[PDB]
RNA sequence: UUUU
């Protein structure tokens, strides 16, 4: 439904979802979403769904490694109760193993996982994405009624660890990453901007403010690796970064708020990129690559095919897996699009 | 293009 490319110079009109929350009190954040957010980070019903996991596999692999992993929005504390639960199924102890493009042997493992929920009485098998980069099943886990996102893949509960030390550390963070979660999804970008990219520009917003530190800060090196990418971060005290611990107060979350709204507004996204593992202002899509650690350039070096892809109009760099922009899919008129709503936004917070 |  893009107007956008018909009027590229007319300013596509906020939703008017988005308007009234905007526009209305933002006390829901602080006093009603975070407490259920806080909450859902654990519930006996997760317990159910990795037993039930383990019960159903174990079978069809039948004396090997076999390991459930939570991640998600619900683990790291911005999730609701319609969320689903994202889980990595490690079997044979393929954590450590990368795959840019799914494996043979990644796939073959999906495909047999897929006829046991089908077959199952417990679960109901809704897709099976072999098509996608991360190949997942879908499937909801009918005792508790949990929509499940199964993959192979241990990059999210990697950077969802990374995102609860943040969040835990910085509450600030968590809060503001709640309200511009409803923010997308009011705003029906969520298609092309997912809820993980933009906890990563605020998570480098913040990083710019002096709140928060880069990721490359936490990662001088012994490291732990998938694949070439460095998953282990030194939970240092914010206190020994010289980080003070903000009061997430009403005021302070709607000022930092405003600020992140205007800031990617007005952010160049022709020649910059949204780079928390640096976490420093104005990083040039030019200069990013030659900023990255050893295995990156070793990595791209010998397959460059799996270097970043940085000829698109939105540039977000995962911080961990640093050969991901995670919003390669934008259009130019999805990113026109954000620009807009982010400017209308700012001017109703003031 | 589809998890994070
Ligand atoms: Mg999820
Ligand atoms: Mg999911």
């Amino acid at each position: 439904q893009a107007q956008v490319k018909a009027r590229q110079h007319i300013t596509v009109r906020l939703p008017k979802k988005a308007r009234a929350m905007i526009v209305g009190e933002i006390t829901n954040v602080f006093k009603d979403k975070y407490p259920i957010a806080d909450k859902l980070k654990v519930i006996p019903e997760y317990d159910v769904i990795e037993q039930d996991l383990c019960k159903l596999l174990s079978p069809g692999f039948p004396k090997q490694p076999l390991r459930v992993y939570k991640f998600g929005s619900r683990i790291t504390g911005i999730g609701n109760r319609s969320s689903d639960l994202d889980l990595f199924v490690d079997i044979g102890n393929t954590f450590h193993t990368f795959e840019h493009r799914a494996s043979n042997a990644t796939v073959a493992k999906l495909r047999a996982m897929r006829k046991f929920f089908c077959d199952s009485e417990d679960w109901r098998l809704i897709n099976f994405i072999e098509q996608a980069r991360v190949p997942i099943i879908k499937t909801c886990h009918l005792p508790t009624g949990i929509e499940c996102d199964i993959c192979l893949n241990s990059m999210g509960f990697c950077n969802t660890n990374l995102l609860k030390y943040i969040f835990e550390s910085q509450p600030l963070t968590q809060y503001m990453c709640i309200y511009v979660k409803n923010w997308l999804e009011r705003c029906k970008l969520t298609e092309q901007i997912s809820t993980y990219s933009i906890t990563l520009m605020v998570i480098y917003f913040l990083q710019l403010q002096a709140l928060l530190p880069p990721i490359a800060m936490l990662q001088i090196e012994q490291a732990v690796l998938v694949g070439p990418w460095v998953v282990n971060f030194a939970q240092k005290s914010f206190s020994e970064l010289g980080l003070q611990q903000l009061k997430a107060t009403v005021p302070v979350i709607k000022g930092f708020l405003r600020n992140f709204f205007a800031y990617f507004a007005k952010f160049d996204y022709e020649h910059f990129l949204v780079c928390p593992y640096i976490g420093q202002a104005n990083v040039e899509i030019a200069k990013i690559e030659r900023m990255l650690h050893a295995r990156y350039s070793a990595y791209v070096s010998d397959n460059p095919e799996c270097s970043i892809q940085l000829k698109k109009p939105m540039v977000v760099q995962d911080p961990i897996q640093l050969n991901h922009n995670v919003t390669k899919a934008v259009t130019k008129y999805g990113l026109q699009t954000f620009v807009d709503y982010c400017q209308q936004t700012a001017e109703l917070l003031e």
